[PDB]
Formats: C-alpha cells, sequence, structure tokens
C-alpha cells in the first residue's frame, strides 16, 4: 500500500575484508524493486532525530517509494571493525553501494543524502564510480579534509574543530561499549570538560600532548597533529582532483558561517561543467541553523527551511534516479540567502555571473592599530606609503567570536567583534559611511604586504559588517600561516624584515552593506582557538611549549608601492 | 522480528460524531498484541523531527517492542473536520483510545507522551477515565489553559504567546491546504511579519483587532481576547480540578524558562499522592532546550538529554503499561537542574522537603529606582516606613527581557536585565554581595504594598541573580492585574490612593547564588510583550485605543507597618 513501510533494523553487510557493517532498511510496500538512498553514518544509525533536523524530512522520500539504508560506519555502534576516521569510507562505501545494487527491491538505482560526516562520505562514495550511483546530495561537507575541517587554506590547525570533534567521539565509543570499563565513567568527565571549554583544552603546551583524546582516538595525533603539512598523508584520503573527473549530479548546501563553507563551494564549481549541480547556502553554522545569533537576527525565512529542501531534494532524486526529465522544472541552479536585505534569491551560477573582483585598499591617516585608529578602505590606491605594526604575543590571541567556529561558540557565527575592538594587535579599515547599498557576494580574499621580526607567523583578515548602532558583525575571514604562503605541501621560512605579498583565502559570503553601513576589515596575526596559535619560531608548533613560543613584531604595509587591499566580489544590480 | 516494525500512513479513525481523524501506525514485528503509545499532534503527524527532539528517541519504544500511534487532531493535515484549538480534544482522545483499546494489536495497555500541545492533550486524555489509559508523559505542559499559555495565575494576556502561536497555525491552515486559495502567498507573508515581530504585532491597538489572524483563527478574538477573566469559557476547558480525582501515573518534565512552568510543576503536586509520578525540570525555555544563551552557557550537561529521557520514559512504559516492577529500581521521583552550581540533582519530592519558605523584605536608604538606587533586601524587616514612585506609561512599556518568553524572543530565558535597568519604573533591590552560597529551589512569590492613581494597574516581581561582572541574569517572574488581586473570576477595581497588600505569583526556579553574587528583585508595572500593558482605566483592556489609556503614578509601600517582601524557598545543605 502507497505510503506504508517497513524497517528492518540490524541487516549485516559484508564489506571486502570480511567486515561487517550494520544497516537499516527502511522499504516501501512496493510490487518490485524501488530507487534507493544510502546514508553513511558514525552518530548511530538508530538516532535518526539527531542529524535529520540539519537536512530533510526523508520519510517523505520513503512514503514516496524510494528505499532509504542508514549505516553505522565501520567500528562505531552495530557495526564490526575498528574506526579510524575517513580511511575506510571510500571501500565501505563502494562496497556497501555494491549489496545495495544486488538486492532484490533495489531497482538499479541509488543515491545519498546528509549533512556533515554524512556529507564528506557521499564525496568518497562517488569517486567509487560504482554506476548505480546516480546522484548525490552532499550538505556542509568538503571533498579535502586538510582544507576542511582539520586545517585550511592558510595551512593554520583548526583546533577547536579538531578537539571539539574528537571530544564526541570519544564520548561516543565510551557510550556504544562492547563491553564496559572501569574507567569509562571518568573518562566521560573529562571529555565533557574539553567540550564545556574547547578553548582551554586548546591551550595546553605542547599542543600534541592529548592523554586523553590521543588514548582513545589515536587519529588525533597520528594523523591530525603530526602532519601540518598538506603531504601524502591528506592527499591519500582528498577526493577533490578526482571531482573533475565525474558525471555525478550532485545536490549540494552550505552555510556562510559553516567551517565547510569553502570546500562546499569548492565542489560546486569543481562539478557543474559535467553534470546537474546545484547550490543552496543560508546564513547558518555547523551547529545553528536558526537564523538566530545573539547579536544578529536573520528573519524566520533565514532557518534551515527543512521542508523545501525535503521538496527539492525528491525533485532531484526523481530527475537522475527516476529518470523524470520535468522533474526539476521551475527549481533554480543556485538559490543563496543574501545578509544584508537578508532574502533568498535564485541564481544561474556560482560564482555569479557580472561579479567584479573588486580592489579594496587599506590606508589612512595615522596608525590603524584598534577601532579608533585612522584606518580605511578605499577603491583608489593609498597615495602616501606607510606602515601599521603591532606585537603578536602567543600567549596573548585574538579570540575567536563567530566566523565558522565549529564547537567553541560554533553558535554565534554572525558575532559583533566590538570586544576586540581595542586591542592593539587589531588592525581596523573602514569605507566611509555608505549611502548607497554595496553587494559583496562571492569568494572573498585578501593580498597583503606582510613583515615579521620572525621567520614564521600567521595574518588573518576578517570582513566586517558595522551597523549603524556600531555592532561590528563578523562576515568571513581567512588566516595565511607564512610558511604555507607558496604551498601546503613544501613549507619554507621567511627572512626577519623582508617584505612579502601573500594572499589569505578568506573562503566566501553573501552580503549587502546597507546605506548607514560601513565595509570593514580586521587585520591581525592570530585567531584562536578557531586556528591554532604560530609559535613565531619556525619549529613544529604543535610540539612548543608555550614558554619556547617568541612573540613577533608584525607588519602591514599599504602605499603606493605596497597596495595591501581586500578583493571583494562586488554584485551590482539596479 | 525483533527490533523490526513497519509503518503504516493515514489509517482514518472514527469519533463518536462520525468525523475522521488520521493516525500513523508504528508497529512492531510481533507474535501478539503489544502495549500502545498514543501521541496527539496539530503539526502534521508525518512530520515527526519538527518535535521529537524535544522529546524522546521513541522510534526505541518501538523497536523494543511498543506500538506508536500519531494523530493528525482534528481538522488539520490528514483529518477531517475543523479545528478549534482544546474544545475537541477530551471527547477525540477518549474516542482514540477506545478504538486504540479495540485493535487486534493491541494489549490492552495504552500510554502516552510528548511535549507542549502534544503535553496538553494527555490531560485531556487523562480525564475520560478509560481504564486501558496507564500513565502519561506530559512535557512543558498545562491542565488549566488559562493559568498556562493563555493568561496566567497574574490576570493578565499573555499576549506574545497568543499572537505567536495563532501566526504559526495560520501558517499551518495554509500550507496544508485542502484546495489552494489566491489570498495564501499574501497571507503567507503577513504571518512571517507577525512571527518577526511580535512585539510589533501585540503593539496595535485595539488588541482585539486583528483582521488577519481573527479570519484564519477566530477563537483567537473569540475565546482568547474576550476572555479576560477566568470565566466558564476557560473552566469548560481547564483539567486541573480533576487531576486530584485520578489515579494515573505522570512522567512530568518541565523547563525553568518555560512558559508552562507554573502549570506544569502544579500537576506534579495534585497527582504525586495518587499516583507515581515523576518530575524532570531543565534550565530550558519552550523554544531553547540547548542549555546555550546570549549571556549564559549552563554547561553540555544542560543540553535537554534525549537519550537519558528515553530511558527514563521506557522504564516508566515498562513499569506501568509491562507491569514490570523492578523498572524503575534507582531512578529518582524528582531530578532538577539546579542553576548557579549548574548540576542536575535527585530529590525524593517537589516542593523539596526542608524548604524554608522566607520572606526578604525591601528596604534602602533613598529612593529605589534604577539599578544605582538604594534598594536593598534583607532578612529583617525594613526599620522605616518609606515609598517608592514611578510613573508607568502604556505607551512606554518595560520591554520583556527573557523569562518564560514563548515566541517573542523565546531563545533567551536567562537574560542579562541591564539594558532596563536605568529605567525610572524599574525599582532594584538587592542583598549585599554574598560570602556564602545561597540555594533557592521551589516556587517563588512577592507580597507587596502598593497603590495607584489609577483604578486598575499592573504590578511585576523578577527575581534576578546579578554576577560578579555586572550580568543580571533574570531567574523568574510574574505579574499582578489588580483587578484580579483577590480572583481571576471576579475582578473589581481598587480606590486611587488606597494601600492595598497583594500577592505575585512568580512561579518557580533553582538556583544557586554563589559567593560573589547578589539576589535582586526588580518591581514594575509592565513586562510587554510578556504580558499585555494595562491600560490603567478599569475598561476593557484589549478593546482600548492607546490614546484612551491613561499613565499612573504606582507607588511600592515598605517598612515596619507595610513589610513587602519575595518569599524565597531558602534551600539548606552541609
Ligand atoms: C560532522 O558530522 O561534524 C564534524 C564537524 S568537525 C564533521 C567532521 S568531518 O562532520
Ligand atoms: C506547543 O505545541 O506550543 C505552544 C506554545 S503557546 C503550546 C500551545 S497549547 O503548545
Ligand atoms: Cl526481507
Ligand atoms: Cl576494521
Ligand atoms: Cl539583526
Ligand atoms: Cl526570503
Ligand atoms: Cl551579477
Ligand atoms: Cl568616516
Ligand atoms: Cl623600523
Ligand atoms: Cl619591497
Ligand atoms: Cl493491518
Ligand atoms: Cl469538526
Ligand atoms: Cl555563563
Ligand atoms: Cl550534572
Ligand atoms: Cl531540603
Ligand atoms: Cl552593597
Ligand atoms: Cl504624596
Ligand atoms: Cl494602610
Amino acid at each position: 500500500v502507497d505510503g506504508n513501510y517497513s524497517v528492518a533494523s540490524n541487516v549485516m553487510v559484508p564489506m571486502r575484508d570480511g567486515v561487517r557493517l550494520a544497516v537499516d532498511l527502511y522499504r516501501p510496500d512496493a510490487d518490485g524493486p524501488v530507487p534507493v538512498l544510502l546514508v553513511r553514518n558514525p552518530y548511530d544509525k538508530f538516532d535518526v532525530f539527531a542529524w535529520s533536523t540539519q537536512s530533510t524530512n526523508w520519510l517523505e522520500f520513503v512514503r514516496d517509494g524510494y528505499a532509504v539504508v542508514i549505516q553505522d560506519t565501520r567500528g562505531l555502534f552495530a557495526s564490526e571493525g575498528e574506526f579510524v576516521p575517513h580511511v575506510d569510507d571510500e571501500a565501505d562505501a563502494e562496497d556497501t553501494l555494491s549489496w545495495i545494487l544486488e538486492q532484490a527491491w533495489c531497482d538499479g538505482n541509488v543515491g545519498m543524502f546528509g549533512v556533515s560526516y554524512l556529507g564528506v562520505t557521499q564525496w568518497q562514495a562517488a569517486v567509487s564510480g560504482v554506476g548505480g550511483l546516480k546522484a548525490i546530495a552532499p550538505s556542509m561537507a568538503s571533498a579535502d579534509l586538510y582544507r576542511a575541517p582539520w586545517y585550511g587554506p592558510g595551512g593554520a590547525l583548526s583546533v577547536e574543530a579538531l578537539l571539539g570533534w574528537s571530544a564526541l567521539i570519544g564520548t561516543q565509543l565510551i557510550t556504544s561499549r562492547s563491553d564496559a570499563r572501569p574507567e569509562d565513567a571518568a573518562d566521560f568527565v573529562q571529555l565533557a570538560a574539553i567540550l564545556n571549554d574547547v578553548a582551554g583544552a586548546a591551550s595546553v603546551t605542547p599542543l600534541a600532548e592529548q592523554p586523553l583524546l590521543g588514548r582513545l582516538i589515536p587519529w588525533v595525533i597520528d594523523q591530525v597533529v603530526d602532519h601540518p603539512d598538506n603531504d601524502e598523508s591528506w592527499q591519500s584520503i582528498s577526493l577533490f582532483e578526482r571531482l573533475g573527473g565525474l558525471a555525478t549530479p550532485a545536490l549540494i548546501t552550505a552555510g556562510w558561517y559553516d567551517g565547510f563553507v569553502g570546500e562546499s563551494l569548492r565542489t560546486f564549481v569543481a562539478v557543474k561543467d559535467n553534470a546537474d549541480a546545484r547550490l543552496v547556502v543560508g546564513p547558518w553554522s555547523h551547529s545553528n541553523l536558526t537564523g538566530r545569533n545573539a547579536d544578529r537576527k536573520f528573519g524566520i525565512a533565514a532557518t534551515y527551511p527543512i521542508q523545501e529542501a525535503t521538496t527539492m531534494h525528491k525533485a532531484f532524486f526523481d530527475r537522475h534516479l527516476r529518470g523524470e526529465t520535468d522533474a526539476l522544472a521551475g527549481v533554480p541552479k543556485v538559490r543563496l540567502f543574501v545578509m544584508g536585505i537578508d532574502e533568498w534569491r535564485d541564481e544561474t551560477d556560482w560564482p555569479l555571473p557580472d561579479t567584479a573582483y573588486t580592489p579594496f585598499y587599506l590606508g589612512g591617516s595615522g596608525a590603524a592599530n584598534t577601532s579608533t585608529g585612522g584606518g580605511t578602505l578605499s577603491t583608489s590606491i593609498s597615495g602616501t606609503e606607510s606602515a601599521d605594526t603591532y606585537l603578536y604575543d602567543p600567549a596573548d590571541p585574538v579570540p575567536s567570536l563567530g566566523g565558522t567556529l565549529l564547537f567553541h561558540n560554533g553558535d554565534n557565527g554572525p558575532a559583533d567583534q566590538r570586544p576586540i575592538h581595542d586591542r592593539d594587535d587589531v588592525l581596523c579599515y573602514s569605507t566611509e559611511v555608505l549611502t548607497d547599498p554595496v553587494e559583496v557576494t562571492g569568494t572573498v580574499s585578501a593580498r597583503l604586504f606582510v613583515s615579521s621580526s620572525a621567520v614564521d607567523t600567521d595574518f588573518t583578515a576578517k570582513l566586517v559588517d558595522v551597523f549603524p548602532d556600531g555592532r561590528a558583525i563578523a562576515l568571513c575571514d581567512g588566516i595565511v600561516r607564512m610558511r604555507y604562503r607558496e604551498t601546503l605541501v613544501n613549507p619554507t621560512l621567511i627572512e626577519a624584515g623582508e617584505i612579502y605579498e601573500v594572499a589569505i583565502d578568506m573562503l566566501a559570503t553573501s552580503n549587502v552593506f546597507l546605506p548607514g553601513h560601513r565595509i570593514m576589515v580586521q587585520v591581525s596575526s592570530s585567531n584562536f582557538p578557531k586556528y591554532d596559535r604560530n609559535s613565531n619560531t619556525g619549529g613544529v608548533i604543535a610540539r612548543e611549549q608555550l614558554e619556547e613560543m617568541c612573540t613577533a613584531v608584525n607588519r602591514i604595509h599599504r602605499g603606493p608601492e605596497h597596495p595591501s587591499h581586500i578583493v571583494l566580489p562586488i554584485i551590482k544590480r539596479k
């Protein structure tokens, strides 16, 4: 009967190596075989409520005649084997899709959907080149684990994401015990303490000393902390280079304040020429999809639109798994929540056609130190050669406030930056108050002329919308670790005192700066614990004691010969 | 097979009047009949993800061999008939339980669980005295709809809750159309605008003029706005007086910042002598169960503990529907999240045994106006007869900040009160800085000696924890509408200038005021839009234009002959 279904629990699926992963089968009451959707989950396939609110009302897929298979990843919950993040997911996904394709209830069409880790696993599945996989729908995900979520395009560790997540997995590994242990109760306590104070956990030096996390999940040190360079161990798990060879349709969701935003958007650009790719980007952080934050409310239309998302996914799967060639009629290619005007808007492509990548140059009379300095932004090159100078002290890094934080206060993306505006290592440059709106929608970067007294250091750039009432709301930001200025692969040190031109990848945003606002950029050398703190030594940063680290006199050069700027993706619609 | 189940959609269940309500059946694969759990839902039985995250992982009940029935209430989504809130729910619940009891797959034991409206409906079901109903689990609910959520023990309208909710129902009635209409698109827009600005919608005078909401849901005016008195129309739907005659076990959940908190706790006290009642109270608001707020973080243990809740519910139902007499071994009678120390704690009863209901008297040199006045709180009666005086102007009411707000900024319960501390109509009284902790856990009220130049006005009282850093965090609050000082049923006006002793029911809290903090009480005559604004005329408030309203010179009397105080439920544990 239409609308009706059954659920079978703990169906054991054998992988190539004989290890068995558990799945749940949600199968419609059907005459013959049906199209199937697979979800690969490390947070317990039974616990559907935990993730699904960030995704789709997918029981609608089942009522509409799709089968849905939810799987425990290797070594977790009801699955056999050992869990190590990422390393087994290509093969296990391949083996699982094959098994599904071989079932009596599968009609030869398979798709995938899901958020975060349930999104990363879809890219890992799509590179298997299993013919029967017809579409994927990776939400808030990445195809390059170095670039998101563990490190970044800047070559700094996303330490708060690392320790926060490891503590969560740790908690699970315990609560899911094969056989309970005496140290479980106390370990649980230590894990909660990390999660109540991720900045605290990130502050212990040497960073590589993680007695609890290293014991529960050795990968935290063995893979992540020990591999600062984007090396073979990372390229081994990266999917990105293989994406351009695929012809798999992908429905891709991202959030402007989501740790994955940069990589999510990159995946869209990589697949769009070869297959039907779609893009939806709302003003969300990884853990806050509500549209509401402490100092910024985006309106009820900003709340993750779960029902519209369900409808969109269903049309997408109807088109690619069912061959319904008109199923996506009237569905936009790209749908963005444009902040400022706080409205959803349809677009034909990402990057937007008719993006004007426009330099806004750093300038001003006197020092740009603090928000009350004389720092300016202007579309004209500055007339006079100047330099802003500050001391970066690793023992006092600039605290993280909003942006793309994941586990350390990850629920306030558009955070008011005022609490750090009186600090001497936070350089501020702003336009005059705008009398006409300025829309910035696209990828954002800065080109800075910099110098240090140290042989390595960081430089950060942050785009900020300054409201009439004084709120200085964060939009997007990035970091460059100077040893990685040229490459994430073969780092080299710098000469103290030499001026370098460096690029800062500031990810992406969509914001209209309305009349009465200002475009503002904050420049510094730290952003902790979003990123780990540079020791200013040129050493193996994660192996250094705080005491071993050095302060740095860092300098931003600006003027005719050193035209430091932010490149803004200007959109003009009249 | 154990763990396995099937789901049948849109099974139509006939009521006594021939109208049919739709249900979904989640039935385990079972030899014979099983115990059954019923959930009555006005937000679409299909949409399980919307509410369940506030409740339980109840698929675990189904995997463990319970059937679960989820029903669309009369006139919504897949059900037939006309929707009017509350009025049909006693009979429909009765008819539905009977139908379930008659099914081949029902073993004669029925239970219920659910949150909010899904909680209110359980009290409405429990008064039918259907023998087969063995237990209920009403979360964030009430058995007296006047007292929560529509009015309150003070006799003021909960206007923000009223309009916010009506707009939500309105939105549903549209999105669920039998036959789509030309005005749907525009109506949808107007509904969103109310929900983005509930304070704005609440500000239109006369309040009873609601062209959109009155048309979509006439009950908004016909029942709620038109019945300011706790009259026969309210008593008709109230369950409270019948609760003391029941012998139904009840697992009751509440939140310290939840609009229903006062009534949730009252239901526990009413059933505890006659049946196995349980209580769980976390630091949540109706729409924020995370434990995280703009200016107050309660720690990860405060996050609604959905898995522990599932386990507790399962043991509860195992005990009462399955007759497993040891199923609740080691489960506490009462479990409270004690704020301040920010820890869960078990207790044997609510109110706590060894509560010392202790007067803290208003005093001080000079006026108590603003936070920089000389207002004090002390366990000693004030020595000298004084009075604090302010003007209450309905056109400028004291704005609502946290507390038990539902739809107008209902996600910041423990709000910092500082933004209203310089106001002249906000009287502030505080203890000295504490050097030893003071625990306040229980029902809270104030006894004030008051006078007005008006023949009716409001008086509000708010309990506040003042932190070392200056944060003035709201805990609990209430209001008395003076015409209802003696009774909610037969209001009478007051004499301008006469001193009255009035009670303010300030609901309940659990907080340890730690060393370095202060106990603080804010007194005023408005709290908008949590409550509607008194017009100070003695008229039908909801029918008055702003222009028709009067200002009031209100006065709080304090001293030996007028010992105004807050009664605090002091707990002492050494
Ligand atoms: C998702 O499930 O949360 C994590 C944030 S770091 C991420 C890990 S790949 O996946
Ligand atoms: C719940 O579902 O939300 C409402 C808050 S006013 C309440 C109405 S009785 O039930
Ligand atoms: Cl089978
Ligand atoms: Cl393994
Ligand atoms: Cl805002
Ligand atoms: Cl919109
Ligand atoms: Cl354009
Ligand atoms: Cl200026
Ligand atoms: Cl110099
Ligand atoms: Cl140079
Ligand atoms: Cl049947
Ligand atoms: Cl009807
Ligand atoms: Cl706090
Ligand atoms: Cl605790
Ligand atoms: Cl006690
Ligand atoms: Cl004092
Ligand atoms: Cl006088
Ligand atoms: Cl008197």
